[PDB]
């Protein structure tokens, strides 16, 4: 079965890495473009775009090691372990060129390593609505004079006792409707049947435990990213980020100026974390765009 | 019926305020001191200090609007709503006299106000683990490299939906343990039994949403002492922290500065944030002492 509809020409499919089942849907011919979800959501977020792309693009976009319909990584949720399973899915598919990547939220913590280890491999990238993994996340405020803050679940999340697995068992849709609407502009744009979908995907039992793990994890992926850090981006990189309710503003680009020598960035005002989903055209027409200025 | 075992020669009673049933216990003799419990416990975790101090003093510690056997507020939660109630309640015992005051953690929220408008009525004051809610709060780390959070609590207690209470309801027990031991540096003090003591309390319905109203007004409260701070307080102060895990450390003495004319600062090394259970015997001794400077 799936737990999202396929875009008509694309296809579910699986590839063992590493000892490790990884679901993906794709599509498409030509250049090899790989997008990259984040928390509360799977290869779905994508599927408005997927279509627009793959005019152009041979289009993959994996489930993260755990949740969608992936198997937990063997190694570990550190972003260096999770980068290299989703390194070696593009390779399987691109071994003779460099490909794309495009990554939301923590995408971006799952293969920034990947990336910086493997340059040439990488033709073009897009970032959007997370921060790398660097001391910048330690000045993020615990609470805010209009009340929670952007990045509280941090810490939620990273809790031990199985803390946010204990709370939300249960409540899963209640959580993940609160945690979306809370960090959206728009929020007309996700229908119950929407966020139906995506609570009864990371409510299984091992991929509300990998959605936090990735969190528990964070503080390694930091320490990891200080040395690879040494090492600048060359190739050329835009950012994408919210400028309204939920939104980085301008954190994304200014945070990415200091690691990638050739870097556009756009905030969109009216739009929050959910890009893909809450301001869909506009994003999708400036990644096609964007990547469109490469071979394709 | 007792939430808590009244130690021998208290009396466990209630006085009605303002239209407030407030629950106390009271012993000793001689001028009055009040002392007042934070989020998470009641008046009981003065249990052990109180026959201490009641050698010399008249003791009353009353649980919060909402809290332990205390009825909610009819007003609000806000610190100076609260702060009506408690100094109303000390009056009744103390009407021609100056009183003392111990308070720890939002003790403290729910008692500055009072403080500052009726400086006349406080002979001395002690206050432990946690800020006076003002600007400072919003710089606190939502994330932190080492160790945990402090204050990512004061967003996820705040956030809206009652998103903590549906998530923490019939999970009381578990919570409890995990946010108290996580705030601790001896955690071996809190035994299943006095946990099980501290959540059955909580648990009840109206408890339970009463702990979050505290927070859902802190900001309110923070305007209320922008205002209420042109004014520095003027009698002698103590201020107690935790230097161990869990532990406000320096920021209670420094931020205290600001507020008082007359401070003196101790911070008990290998000690959290419950510094009567965890520490029990420097605690006791330090706030008899500072006490006792006064006529007993």
């Amino acid at each position: 079965a799936e737990e999202f509809p396929v875009p008509n020409g694309f296809e579910s499919a699986y590839r063992e890495v590493d000892g490790v089942k990884l679901h993906y849907v794709k599509g498409g011919q030509g250049p090899l473009v790989m997008l990259v979800h984040g928390f509360g959501q799977t290869w779905y977020e994508w599927h408005q775009l997927m279509p627009e792309l793959a005019k152009r693009f041979t289009v993959i976009a994996p489930d993260l090691p755990g949740l969608g319909q992936s198997e937990p990584p063997k190694t570990g949720y550190s972003g260096e372990q999770v980068a290299v399973y989703l390194h070696k899915l593009a390779r399987q598919f691109s071994p003779d060129r460099p490909f794309d990547l495009v990554a939301h939220d923590i995408g971006i913590w799952n293969t920034y390593p990947m990336v910086v280890k493997n340059q040439a491999d990488i033709a073009r990238l897009v970032y959007m609505q997370a921060p790398i993994p660097d001391a910048r996340i330690y000045r993020f405020p615990a609470f805010t004079a209009q009340g929670e803050s952007l990045v509280w679940h941090f810490s939620f999340f990273a809790a031990d006792d199985r803390l946010a697995e204990t709370l939300i068992a249960g409540k899963e849709r209640f959580f993940l409707e609160h945690f979306i609407k809370s960090h959206a502009s728009n929020t007309e744009v996700f229908s119950e049947r929407l966020l139906d979908l995506y609570a009864r995907s990371y409510a299984k039992p091992h991929s509300l435990n990998a959605s936090f793990e990735y969190y528990r994890a964070l503080n390694e992926s930091v320490r990891q990213n200080a040395e690879l850090a040494k090492t600048r981006l060359q190739m050329p990189t835009m950012t994408l980020a919210g400028g309204g309710h939920g939104g980085m503003g301008t954190f994304q680009l200014e945070q990415m100026k200091a690691y990638a020598e050739d870097v556009e960035g756009h905030v969109l005002p009216g739009c929050g974390h959910w890009l893909p989903e809450e301001c869909a055209a506009p994003m999708n027409r400036l990644v096609i765009d964007f990547l469109s200025r490469g071979r394709h």
